[PDB]
């Protein structure tokens, strides 16, 4: 099909360890973006088949979405906060490199990214 397998969300050989920053990323950053009214197109991998975007996965080499990020956090997949922040950045980058500037989806991503950056600027050190 046009769709790859979804990204892995668990890391079985990784030991489970909580950190203040990972708690913040799940319970402040992800939670705030997830509840936002513009979150829904980002809550699951892009279905290029059903959306009829045949070139999506030609352009996007590293698929990423907030559902994957949520499950990675809930499964303690990330070793540190920077890995999680990278996934958020990749999700936004994908939207901005595939869609045309000013598209509704781009406006929705920009609103979410502003909120993300606002919350990331209060991440505990
Ligand atoms: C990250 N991302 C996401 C999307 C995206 C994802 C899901 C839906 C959706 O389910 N809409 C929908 C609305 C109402 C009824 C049924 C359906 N199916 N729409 C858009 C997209 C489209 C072009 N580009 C993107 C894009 O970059």
């Amino acid at each position: 099909s046009m769709n790859p397998p979804p990204p892995e969300t668990s890391n079985p050989n990784k030991p489970k360890r909580q950190t203040n920053q990972l708690q913040y990323l799940l319970r402040v950053v992800l939670k705030t973006l997830w509840k936002h009214q513009f979150a829904w197109p980002f809550q699951q991998p892009v279905d290029a088949v059903k959306l009829n975007l045949p070139d999506y996965y030609k352009i996007i080499k590293t698929p990423m979405d907030m559902g994957t990020i949520k499950k990675r956090l809930e499964n303690n997949y990330y070793w540190n906060a920077q890995e999680c922040i990278q996934d958020f950045n990749t999700m936004f980058t994908n939207c901005y490199i595939y869609n045309k500037p000013g598209d509704d989806i781009v406006l929705m991503a920009e609103a979410l990214e502003k909120l993300f950056l606002q919350k990331i600027n209060e991440l505990p050190t």
